[PDB]
């Protein structure tokens, strides 16, 4: 859903920005 908020404010990123959680 896009849901990239974080200080990313997009889509996808989040996942790999602070998606990822290891
Ligand atoms: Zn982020």
């Amino acid at each position: 859903g896009r849901n990239d908020p974080c200080p990313c404010g997009s889509g996808k990123k989040y996942k790999q920005c602070h998606g990822r959680l290891q």
